[PDB]
């Protein structure tokens, strides 16, 4: 619900294939300080299990499909990403888990800050405690 | 002999949850990321690219499948196959490139040191060669 959006990118498609460009501050609202990507995840696996207080991210499935379970206090949605020209914006204090990674799935993440363990919330009870103060 | 190009190795975090590779600007690569783009769904018989730049620095990474990058400067050519998501191909100024043999499911990611500037996109092969001969020819 809150703090999440689907963002639509340009998709230049012709006989040479498809290309999507993303420029920091233009196609997404922040500068891209860091990217990471997740591949070769087994079909029965669920990963993620984290939130953040300060980071903004955009998640994009560049091949195959993956399901993202987004939680905030009292609220939960599952969004399937399967189109490289669509990004899932996730702002602060949303908890996420990802599952149903397909064969050959590639999940790319663009992030608004360098990695900072102090801002990675990995303990769900701590999450709930911080998040109910924001959302409730 | 092949100037202005390198293979860069990234961290590959592999565990029961799969693989993850992180790339932070100025740390894992030598520039800040102003732009990314990615290429998907390329037919197996296609060659694309055919360009160079004067000022742009890029890293190419094949996140799934395999793709061949033909790099050239005057008098020199190499073809590099990218097929590992934890390896990037850095390409500096005045290297001409083409990409081909994209496999089914291939995904090529490019990280770029500047926003798109048509004026730095050298598409004329004869102009490329002229400019590049001034740089590389002794
Ligand atoms: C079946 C079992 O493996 C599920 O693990 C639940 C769990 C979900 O965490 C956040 C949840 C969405 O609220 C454990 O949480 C229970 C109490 C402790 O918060 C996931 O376990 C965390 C591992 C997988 O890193
Ligand atoms: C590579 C790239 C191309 N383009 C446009 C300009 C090129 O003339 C066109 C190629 O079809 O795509 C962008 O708008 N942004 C980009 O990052
Ligand atoms: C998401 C991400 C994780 N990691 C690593 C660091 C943490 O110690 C590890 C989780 O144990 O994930 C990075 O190094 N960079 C990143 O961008």
């Amino acid at each position: 619900l809150y703090n999440v959006a689907l963002i639509k990118f340009k998709d230049i498609a012709d006989k040479y294939g498809h290309l999507t460009p993303i420029e920091g501050k233009i196609d997404i609202p922040f500068d891209i300080k860091r990217v990471y990507y997740i591949t070769k995840v087994d079909k029965d696996i669920t990963r993620g299990y984290h939130s953040h207080k300060k980071l903004h991210q955009v998640l994009i499935c560049l091949n195959g499909s993956v399901k993202i379970r987004l939680k905030i206090p009292d609220e939960e949605k599952i969004i399937e990403l399967n189109d490289p020209s669509v990004g899932l914006y996730i702002g602060p204090l949303v908890w996420r888990e990802m599952f149903d990674f397909t064969e050959g799935c590639v999940l790319l993440v663009l992030a608004s800050e360098y990695y900072d363990e102090t801002d990675y919330i990995r303990n769900y009870d701590f999450y709930i405690d911080e998040a109910k103060k924001r959302f409730l």
